[PDB]
Order: structure tokens, then C-alpha cells, then sequence
């Protein structure tokens, strides 16, 4: 109550654009049933690309902490969230090399250490 918390994490993790899920989070809504909290990826680098990353970062962590809340994080669900941000990166990159090679290492550090990385 008032909403469905696994029904709304998933229309504004894989169904809203990027430029949406900011606007949406910006507000907070829902935030007695929602964890809007984001470590805006302090466990990357300082990069040229990281700012353009950040909304990014920010839904990576909005469906680990609410899949967490829900009892619905498992490893199939992180890999989908993993996968979502590299497809997020990669968006922010349009198609700039440098850029997609930065991306390709946000995603390593997530596959590899995301079940530790908010731990840390």
C-alpha cells in the first residue's frame, strides 16, 4: 500500500527510459515501499565518463536494494539487473569507444564483486 513494490520495481527498472527512471527517483515516490538510496558507484574510479553514468548507478542499485527488500534477489535476478546496467552504459556512451571500454569495466566490477560491493 499503496502499491505493488515488485510490480513498480520492474516497470522502472526494465520498462521506463533512463531519462524517466531520473525524473521518477528525483521525486521519490512511494518511498515508504521503495529504497531510492544509491551509492552513485563509489566503488568506481573518477572518469570522464562517470558523471554520464551516474542515473546508471543509480537504477543498478535500485534493483539490488528493492529486489533485496522483496526476497527476490537471487542470481539470476542480479544477473538481469547486472545486464540492464550494462545495457544503461551503454546507452550513455552512444556508441563513443573510450567510453564503452569504461563501460565494460563498471560491468566486470558488478558481475564479479556485486554480491559484496554495497557490503564495502
Amino acid at each position: 500500500g499503496a502499491i505493488n513494490a515488485p510490480a513498480v520495481t520492474d516497470d522502472y527498472l526494465f520498462s521506463k527510459s533512463l531519462a524517466q527512471f531520473s525524473s521518477i527517483r528525483s521525486g521519490s515516490p512511494y518511498a515508504d515501499q521503495l529504497d531510492w538510496s544509491s551509492d552513485g558507484c563509489s566503488w568506481s574510479p573518477d572518469n570522464p565518463f562517470g558523471f554520464k553514468f551516474l542515473p546508471a548507478c543509480h537504477r543498478h542499485d535500485f534493483g539490488y536494494r528493492n529486489y533485496k527488500r522483496q526476497a527476490r534477489f537471487n542470481e539470476t535476478s542480479r544477473l538481469r539487473i547486472d545486464d540492464n546496467f550494462k545495457s544503461d552504459l551503454y546507452h550513455q556512451c552512444a556508441g563513443n569507444w573510450a567510453c564503452n571500454r569504461t563501460a565494460d569495466l563498471y560491468y566486470e566490477a558488478v558481475r564479479k564483486f556485486g554480491a559484496s560491493l554495497e557490503h564495502h
